[PDB]
């Protein structure tokens, strides 16, 4: 219980957690060299944790053997330099139990657990689901009703918070929901890049589980550590708007290809933003400055035929 | 003529998947449920739909259950595999295996949780539309993404697009049927009006799991607002928690499925099970599946399984 | 009485083809090519098929592929041929699961090998078979050259007490065949070059055959029309060619040369070399092309026609 | 340079334990029991562990169990012992995926058997091994008693051209061991009852051991402190008892009797009978309980203490 306590507190103290993009080879297999370069770039620019195969990491498109491999690989290669949080959540309790116990057995520092999506359940069912995995180790509960189509209500979060393994909540409902939890001492990470500044400084959020940190990790570190900076927050808004004009991770996948740090390979059902938006992206990089974005290569527009779409991989 | 056989079906049951106490499929109980559907005029079955808890299956057990259903019943009923996924890879592999097992058609949802652009949604459906007769499934209450009319009209030009399982409501159903697209209502409490007022071919039904004879009557024997009003309390009871919590609880009370739930589903509470006994008596037990007297059951009768 | 006839339906089969699983260029199943192979077997008097046996590369399938191929075969051909799923495993857990799923697909029977690589005690071997023998008609497969463990007579005799034990696919030789057939146990020879003598001199019911993949008509003649030392001697050069490397290397090469399977190998199998493919053209000319499956002129094929897949 | 160092780090190991995988009463892995077994090996001078080898029942594992156990062993013990994953398979697809996943998760080496049951040609064996050898330090496993196919010297000589081929786990005997060691190829004996003479008289580097599961200190002494024919002779009755039925039946029974694993077997393995367990208690007394793993007095155990799992 003393080790469990320290383990949970080591997650609660994290302010910058990157929902890391999973890059691919031309045949659709994981590009582990590109992935390792992405994680090293996050560490060098002050990311304190990584979600492995989150929504941004396309965990939804992995086989369990790929997903478990990427968790174990990240622990083995980077576990001493960053906290590794496996997205071992599922709409199936059986899948969540097996994936979470395997992830913890291979040394991941915490688990991200969404409520069941598509196959939505009752409040009693939601509690039953979370109770099967909460005992296994430090857990972040993920409320994203725009994707799950089911709000995790405060009554569920308050009951789960009775368990010392509940590290906190990745909250997407907004700053009023954030404040309801943080005023009661529950740790909250904003899941909304365009709200995380106000969440952090005005509503008691500990930090952010970020998509945008994939592109500008240094600026997101600054936003979470160095106090209110409404000017920097305003300067990042056009980039955050561009990143979410189509569902995540279409934007981050397109951007990382343009910056030359991931191959222009998409696993279906994702397809890149079209030419006009890629031209907009080069303009956004020029306005902020290329030096703030990951990678060293000059940003490219890329041609339509540079992109590879993989269904069977 | 494969696709035209699907297009003529008016009663398609989203069949419940029953379990043994260790959480494995109860294939004996499953066969008994499908046989009862065939005897009471069900014309098709969705295997591992939302009601069938496909979302809780391994692909191993989902494709097995499709193959089992084709072997046992394929000559007596149209077998539509729910081979859809939020992952294009999973949808491709499940659909080609389902068609290889001999299923008559596929049900395909738009990607849920990992939602995509219109262009990505089109790309997803195109990987599976060429494999055989396909019903497109629109349920924005569960996917949190409406398949817009623009997409359905474009998909409907593909001769393998049988039609739409539509859950938006009767205005959406009518927008499609008036433009010659075949529509099954996905909403039991709307399907009567859908069928008789809005050009729906029929229903892909949860309630037919409980009262298959009454649902066939509702789709075939003409407009009957009195029979429809008679079923509304039962339909309201079945959807007070998300499907399939209601049907799982009801089939346990009727004795045709064991009171075994795969998590994250748990039964309706005692007060609702007491109300179910009253709903059965009001409609008449003879109209519900099974021969056993309806039991309330104790909370401690229900087995909740996470590890199966 | 209901189960008795299902097992008796298997016991009466004389020609069971261990059917080859053909592939498309990236290593996925070629179901069109497979269906054509099975139809050819039926048309030429094969009475059963083993789905994903040693010849069918069941050892290279995932269980989802293997159970799909069984269900596909039952649905498409189950009324025209007896479908025996190779649902055996060196893991009891895998054998139980695969056998249950196979019978749920409607397969007529199961083929069960003793545990290979992870060999066990006589008591362990009996425990293994007892978990699956109750599920339906079962053929017990003894192939000590592959398993490195003989299923001894004492085990076959104990298994024989269960009515679901249809018989034995025996590879030890015609002396072991006779030890069983003289006690009323049904035996299929698993050795194409012994099956004639097994059938006519040692009371074997018939063969579970590799060679029937190429010349199903001639293997049917061999098992049905009586003693024919001339026909048996005529087939021996083809049988020697098919088993010069471990099965199914020969049959995979031959079916590609005859144009009824694509020249796609799942590793760790690779084709016979050009010298053997030239010999095969000569063997076909000597027997006559009309006796071999397919209508295309037999080809040698270039080394570069053969696609070797690891990531299947 | 890092690859040369990683390979040399495997080549220097003299005592590698083929660690037993212990189970909970329902058949799932007992990770608490496993962690205690690995700790005991480290404390008594084991330098490497095979995860899910023949002894570890890799043959009865699902891949998710097998990969988890490799990743768990690296995470908990990888700084204190070399972790060699048994990521081999008779299927090249299984071997490729398991091996790349095991190396991605930080295993130090891979153990690769030639394809068993589905045996292939020499050319096929080479093609199989070439798909995995480039992925990291590799021990080639020759056990013709289980595979029913000798990996011939020409295959080992060819693989030894690759800087990732660490060496050979050889079971054919001391003549084959010497054909490799005389050329500077690293060999571990796979035969506990030969490994003493193999180490001191035939140039073997050490042993990949079953017996080290029971007496790790005595096996370390045998591999490091020079010829000791007396100690080797003192161990022979124990080694004879451990292999009277196929491994791991003996080690599974012994570890239950020493109280360091539950008396739980995955089929098709079943324990040695009562008379053999009585013989074990006598063997432990003659050698001395202090040399065997665990602190608890050795127990005979009753027949009904043992649990046999089919659906694990
Ligand atoms: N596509 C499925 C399976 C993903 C499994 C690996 N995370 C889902 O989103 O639930
Ligand atoms: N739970 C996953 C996998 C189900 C796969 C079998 N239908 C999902 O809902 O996407
Ligand atoms: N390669 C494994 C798995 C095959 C499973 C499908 N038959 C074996 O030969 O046991
Ligand atoms: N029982 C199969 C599969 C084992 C997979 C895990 N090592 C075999 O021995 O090949
Ligand atoms: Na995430
Ligand atoms: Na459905
Ligand atoms: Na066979
Ligand atoms: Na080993």
């Amino acid at each position: 219980e003393d080790k469990n306590r320290t383990n949970t507190d080591d997650i609660r103290s994290l302010r910058v957690i990157t929902a890391i993009k999973t890059p691919y080879l031309p045949d659709g297999r994981f590009d582990l060299q590109a992935y390792d370069d992405l994680v090293n770039t996050q560490i060098e620019n002050g990311a304190e944790g990584v979600i492995v195969g989150g929504t941004t990491g396309e965990g939804q498109l992995m086989s369990w053997d790929e997903h478990i491999m990427l968790i174990g690989h990240t622990v083995n290669c980077f576990g001493g330099r960053i906290k590794v949080i496996g997205n071992t959540g599922s709409n199936s309790t059986r899948e969540a139990i097996h994936a979470t116990e395997q992830g913890f057995a291979m040394g991941m520092h915490g688990a991200l657990h969404i409520n069941p999506y598509y196959g939505k359940t009752s409040i009693e069912g939601m509690n039953a689901h979370f109770q099967t995995v909460l005992h296994m180790g430090p857990t972040i509960i993920y409320n994203v009703p725009g994707r799950t189509c089911q709000d995790i209500p405060p009554q569920v979060i308050f009951k789960l918070s009775q368990n010392p393994n509940m590290a906190g909540v990745k909250e997407c409902v907004g700053n009023n929901r954030v404040e309801e939890y943080t005023e009661k001492g529950i740790v909250v990470w904003s899941g909304n890049d365009d709200q995380c500044h106000d969440s952090r400084w005005d509503h008691g959020a500990t930090g952010v589980i970020s998509v945008t940190s994939n592109l500008v990790p240094g600026l997101m570190r600054k936003l979470m550590f160095e106090g209110r900076n409404s000017a920097l927050n305003a300067k990042l808004l056009p980039l955050m708007d561009w990143l979410f004009q189509e569902p995540n991770p279409i934007g981050v996948n397109t951007a990382l290809a343009q910056l030359g740090v991931a191959r222009p390979v998409f696993r279906l059902p994702y397809v890149p933003l079209p030419l006009s938006k890629r031209i907009e992206f080069v303009k956004l990089v020029k306005e902020i400055g290329r030096e703030h974005f990951v990678g060293d290569r000059d940003v490219q527009v890329l041609d339509d035929d540079d992109f590879i779409l993989i269904g069977r991989y």
